[PDB]
């Protein structure tokens, strides 16, 4: 922090600025499964009742539903195809039938629910299975609208929720909340998701249904947005290496910038199971072994930036769409993404790979160029600075696209428009 | 100060004009917490029910809310992460729970509170924490909202309160007003920022909230403007450095004026916590010890100018819809802002720092400009005159763009526009 | 501040019995004047003439360690301290129920 000012005599002053974060990671060293803390056991049909009730009335309790829910568990059963262990071994056994109360361990305290029946709906008898699942999904779905919340998302919204509803009012569920239902429960049930059991028993389900197929498999509807839940920098650099047709490693030696090596480190750091199929770690942020993720957007900015810009080159639409990270240099960002995407959009590495003859390999064997060397010199001749075709593209696909609020696309609108 | 003018003889005249402002510094050298009186501890169930019905009436006494939320704040209690240290004050322990009444010191009065009941409402009972801290939240919203009165404000009031609404009607917290309550107390509220004590505590709540997380750490959302109050020019200084990608220090050397001297003296003057993260200085406008803030938009004018003019000339919406400081000298500063954006737009500094294997680094270490006096020279080559690429660049993008009343944007399109 | 809540629950049309009658007990030592002539009312001595009395004077009431609720239902607008035709005006509307 080294500066000179001059005055009548000259004086020196320093800055100051504040920047830090913590970004505790996920892998648990204890082995203990993720644990809920929930009221006294609910009183079975009851419990289905008193809910059922509040739907069609719109009035529900957070703590009871989450008790209906752990409770529902039991009834959801299905054989495991494979051995199955994340992080400390799973008890889950090849060929072992498991419940969803068999991942995550539920804690009960003697305080009981108040279950009461708000709504004047009236059942005659106590419910089947299939009613029980029809309602643990529209509960459970009710999250996934909770999280869909922003600007210009009505229609959609509503869209969503009457595929939710005829799903539960079809085979093998059966309609137990007629229609319009879900919308008005949701209007009173907007910020749901941010209720803590809520999310670690959707995140539960979610696992639960995805290793084991089930005849309420559609229940995950609700619970697919828990998957990968705050690790869309990760889902964006995956993607990116199978789009780009790159292994990965190639692939971040063209990010040529000093900012990335933080955010680089940050979201390949050993030990979390981000290389086993089905481990905690895709519902790690839903499950209570997390902290603020080191793998969302935010947390990866500029990679996350240079991604999406070469996706929006490439014309791809859920890089036009996604929200550019502000603060993490977007246009040093853009600039080398139009690099980027100019060697990646309309070309491609082909190479004869098969033949009649061994022979006829051989021969091919004895007999402009996609390096990240190559680009680096060519970013480096043209002095750092987007060409003329780089511009051309980016508006070309930013204007022949309808710009959401904060997306790459009306970044690129904004900035490149002459 | 000398001038000469001829009417029949010789004749010597003076000009005087008058500029001077204090700008005080927030001190931390009494090495004691700041303090507010108020009035009696109220009646818990009473000052609930009393505020609730006066919400509802969109009747509100001032000096009764500040002391139930002086009341509130006593419930709110959290252990401490690290030791926290202010300016002067040793503040807390590591590991030790504190409340917002730690941070500071409210003295009670023999005056009692009317604690009237304007309306009836359905509660006869003692109420719990969560209500309390409901209704905490919702108090404590008001300062926002009357914060962001202002001439063109849209739906954005309505909408913003409608968040507070949902906030506070779910868990953790319950809901005990029905919705747009708020902004039927808010239209009574309107001027209700700028009340001392209500600022005060906003400004406390914040603090404790920010350090210890808590259970109803929500509250934050009215309060979170409490936050870098009236410091704009500084916060806008560090976005400035961090989407340039820049150095606190190299960007100065950027700033070729005479008149940026005072400012950057009188906002990075020493003794202020800017550094630390959770110290006093992130809160004292709120809190109080400075009359007026030297790191506010208007002290430190030329610079933030100069800083949203470069925004503006590489499309950043936020720079467009500032409001421009008239008094220093905008011409001036957009000259500048119009060639220091025309180095920075488009163009980024890139350098390898991925390689394949341990040998590559060794061999990429075997071996127009962006420089301060790159930019400089420029200029002075076309005498401190924009060129008309410039003015083009300003011109597209004001006319592209719904130029607020007194943005930059409105100032670049009635400036430059032929 | 019994008044206050009794005023309240008068207000919103629900009001609470115990309380009800433990203001208006309270309320009888407002209402004091001297006795015309000697009072026997039943072989007991309940007031003589010059003697200042109350409604209080004539029944003894025997109140317990507990509490009532005195809790805000209604609409109070009273920022004061009631005056005692207040609590007169109240003790009157509260005994009329009585009657219809």
């Amino acid at each position: 922090i080294v500066f000179k000012v001059n005055n009548q005599v000259v004086s020196l002053k320093p800055e100051i600025i504040v920047d830090q974060h913590e970004y505790k990671y996920p892998a648990i060293k204890d082995l203990k499964k993720p644990c809920i803390t929930l009221g006294k056991a609910p009183d079975l049909n009851k419990a289905y009742k008193s809910v059922l009730s509040g739907m069609s009335a719109a009035k529900l309790d957070p703590d009871d539903v989450c008790s209906y829910l752990a409770a529902a568990m039991q009834f959801f059963e299905g054989t495991c195809p494979e051995d199955w262990t994340s992080y400390g071994i799973v008890i889950a056994r090849k060929g072992d039938k498991i419940t969803p109360g068999s991942l995550v361990e539920i804690k009960r305290t003697d305080v009981e629910g108040n279950w009461a029946l708000t709504g004047g709906m009236e059942l005659t008898r106590d419910p089947t299975v299939p009613e029980h699942a029809s309602l643990v999904g529209l509960l459970l779905s009710l999250y996934r609208l909770s999280k869909i919340s922003g600007q210009n998302t009505g229609n959609y919204k509503t869209n969503i929720a009457d595929r939710i509803e005829q799903i539960f009012e079809t085979a093998p569920f059966v309609k137990i909340v007629e229609h319009h239902t879900l919308m008005t429960t949701h209007k009173m049930c907007a910020n749901w998701s941010t209720i803590p059991n809520f999310r670690f028993l959707a995140g539960t389900y979610d696992m639960f249904f995805s290793r084991i197929e089930h005849l309420y498999s559609a229940i995950r509807v609700g619970t697919v947005v828990t998957a990968y839940e705050d690790c869309s920098g990760l889902v964006s650099f995956t993607g990116f290496i199978k789009q780009i047709n790159l292994t990965a490693r190639e692939a971040i030696l063209y990010f040529f910038h000093k900012n990335f090596e933080e955010e680089i480190r940050r979201m390949f750091e050993p030990g979390q199971e981000t290389a086993v199929p089905h481990s905690y770690f895709i519902h790690f942020r839903s499950l209570g072994l997390s902290g603020k993720s080191p793998y969302s957007s935010n947390a990866v900015g500029h990679v996350f930036n240079l991604i999406h810009f070469v996706g929006c080159y490439m014309g791809q639409v859920r890089s036009l769409n996604a929200t550019v990270i502000a603060a993490c240099a977007p246009h040093e960002m853009s600039v080398l993404g139009g690099y980027l995407g100019e060697e990646f959009f309309g070309k491609g590495t082909f190479e004869r790979r098969f033949f009649r003859d061994e022979k006829e390999l051989q021969e091919y064997e004895a007999a402009e160029t996609r390096s990240p060397e190559a680009v680096y010199t060519r970013i480096m001749m043209n002095g750092g600075r987007l060409k003329r075709s780089h511009i051309r593209r980016y508006v070309s696909v930013s204007s022949n696209h309808q710009a959401r609020p904060n997306s790459f696309a009306e970044f690129l609108n904004k900035t490149y428009s002459s």
